[PDB]
């Protein structure tokens, strides 16, 4: 019982099979979060 083979085992199934017709929403996931920081960094050199 390895957290490596049922972690990795969970991706490519949910995630894998999740995130491929769900690819769609990785897109607006991928600027979520992700995008929150860069986001921040924009506005905070206006604010230095």
């Amino acid at each position: 019982s390895s957290l490596l083979e049922k972690g990795l085992d969970g991706a490519k199934k949910a995630v894998g099979g999740l995130g491929k017709l769900g690819k769609d929403a990785v897109e607006d996931l991928e600027s979520v979060g992700k995008g929150a920081v860069h986001d921040v960094k924009d506005v905070l050199d206006s604010v230095l």
